[PDB]
């Protein structure tokens, strides 16, 4: 009987540069190790994805978070340090991803058993918010803002990743998504990452002592879809957004066209929207606006990053001075691709990182249909 | 002057000098854990940080117990108390320090590890999580909360029991329901220590997650009865209903051990069959699959035994027989309400059994003669 090796660090296979250190925990498609970088002299995070190809969906999605992060550069972002190069350029499964390390990110925060000030939060969400100004700016709705996805350091930087699910303007987490992503409209605009934005400044206002003094006691706004093994998840969902900020209003209906949506939604009994001051009594009132104007059920009502930045909320942490290109991917968002094609990609944005690499010329006859842009 | 985060918490972790304080491990019961080095006895140990100790008595007992069942349990399958440090305020203290023999890992953290486990790695978890129960109820104890969070882990495999502090001994928050047998769910009073083997059932259940052969992705492993929310009568209802979803719906003769009021609530339970678990566990061989049916039974009579669990040819591989005890008492008596001053002076006297040069304040040896009397 072998012991036991807790971490996986024996899985883990890179080049001498890197060493290994420890399992820092999951990240998407794969698990993140902490690593020191004895070329650049720097601590990094390597992400290995395993199982790349087994579903194609997620294949793409991965690449799409890479090309991606490797396209927007913004201390707002976290970089992508390198791809390392696979043993087998023809078969590989699996993928390391190196990574700007983080001293942590906001679900691990909410985690811990330390407190956050008034100031702390504001910080936090004043530089999420910049992050997500950046992003918009650069053509892109991230789709999947989640406490999971934004890293955070020791002064309350803010780091967004990620970016799989992302648009150009498994059991799934969906306690983040906006309501008109619930109710599957595909018409639908940046305004959703603000939505999102909203259930995660609702968690970071858990981090203050006089609210909730016991930090097994803080939970997410909307846990509607079960954590267990798709249209009870998007029922259940929907269930507890509107058991916080009410059934909609009239004027919230007419905002919609379609008339099939409109009956769905009927058949949700009325309620009233909780008491949110209550909720969160050691805010100001115009801290309670901002989140208010965060969680709106028509997109249209929701508070912009601008007018987010520029809100008396955020006055104090402010930084006007101290504060873009639109970004293009190397394939069309619409295609279906290929494993053949995919593997292509995937070894092309390799070899950004590496220029040696010689792609073999199995996926190479492809280069023509991609990179069109670049 | 925004103070940076420090994300450990290991700034309020108050303990003496021949004490360092390493970093944070995770939740324990009624507080946080953090891995420590003892100078004196040159080993690392675990000490546990329970604070808002007194705010509600009920935790307050239940946190005595758990440490009085402890420093009277000896054996290499329960974790050790090394120490109970002296409280700084003799009279007021809100907090303890609790400091506990280290494990490698723990039954809830393995399972979120990336890592598989061989069979003959989780027929050996098995056997010493059983031969620890054994233990256990020999000394005239049910642990009556037995989970994945309480079974702690080495290397090798060996198995070590805590948390007591809801055992019976044999004559807010929300709380993890999932590994309750199900006349617990049902209130009943008249349970016997075969509410252990059913938790050990929910237990084993997730131990054959680990084979790679099941569950090829660690992010797919999940409890087998996770119906209680995470987020008292509806708890208890959903609960009862996924055990049903599983092992059925109960037969006449399973009621024939049982009050017609509880019947006539299992009875508003729409009937239905049992799920095939060869199925649903295609790599284990019939042997295992009976091992895991006999722990999971409705009727409790009906549950295997630990001897024949012990007995039961699947563990006969690993069985050292040849490797295989009083009754405890405890200062108090269990049915009887404690007061705070009560509760203090026999915090303090456990304390005392550490340190015996500790004096009592006289406002809570008054209380002497009601206690340590067996």
């Amino acid at each position: 009987r072998e012991n036991l090796y807790f971490q996986g660090i024996k899985n883990v296979h890179v080049p001498d540069n890197y060493i290994i250190k420890h399992l820092i925990g999951r990240g998407s498609y794969g698990y993140v190790y902490l690593a020191y970088d004895k070329n650049t002299e720097k601590n990094v995070a390597i992400k290995k994805v395993n199982r790349m190809f087994e579903d194609l969906i997620d294949c793409k999605r991965i690449l799409r978070e890479i090309t991606i992060l490797n396209r927007l550069k913004s201390d707002y972002i976290i970089r992508l340090y390198d791809l390392i190069i696979p043993d087998d350029l023809l078969k590989f499964d699996e993928l390391y991803i190196v990574l700007e390390i983080a001293d942590s990110d906001l679900k691990k925060l909410f985690k811990t058993p330390i407190f956050l000030t008034e100031e702390h939060i504001k910080t936090i969400l004043y530089n999420l918010l910049l992050g997500e100004n950046f992003i918009h700016e650069s053509g892109i709705i991230h789709r999947d803002l989640k406490p999971a996805n934004c890293l955070l350091n020791q002064d309350c930087s803010v780091k967004v990743c990620d970016f799989g699910l992302a648009r150009t303007i498994h059991v799934v987490t969906r306690w983040y998504r906006a309501p008109e992503l619930i109710l599957l409209q595909e018409n639908y605009t940046k305004s959703i990452d603000i939505w999102s934005t909203g259930c995660i400044f609702a968690e970071l206002l858990n981090m203050l002592q006089s609210h909730i003094n016991d930090p097994t006691n803080r939970f997410p706004l909307f846990p509607g879809s079960s954590c267990f093994p798709h249209e009870k998840s998007n029922r259940d969902q929907l269930n507890i957004i509107f058991n916080i900020i009410g059934t909609p209003t009239e004027d919230d209906l007419k905002n919609i066209n379609k008339p099939e949506v409109i009956k769905y939604i009927k058949l949700f009994p009325h309620r009233k929207p909780i008491n949110l001051k209550q909720k969160y009594p050691s805010i100001s009132d115009d801290g309670i606006n901002l989140l208010e104007s965060m969680l709106k059920f028509n997109p249209n009502k929701r508070i912009t990053i601008d007018q987010a930045l520029d809100h008396p909320y955020l006055k104090d942490v402010r930084k006007k001075k101290l504060e873009t290109k639109k970004i293009i991917l190397p394939f069309d968002d619409w295609m279906v691709l290929s494993e053949t094609q995919l593997r292509y990609i995937f070894l092309k944005e390799v070899q950004s990182f590496h220029p040696e690499l010689v792609i073999p010329s199995v996926f190479t006859i492809h280069e023509n249909n991609f990179y069109n842009n670049e």
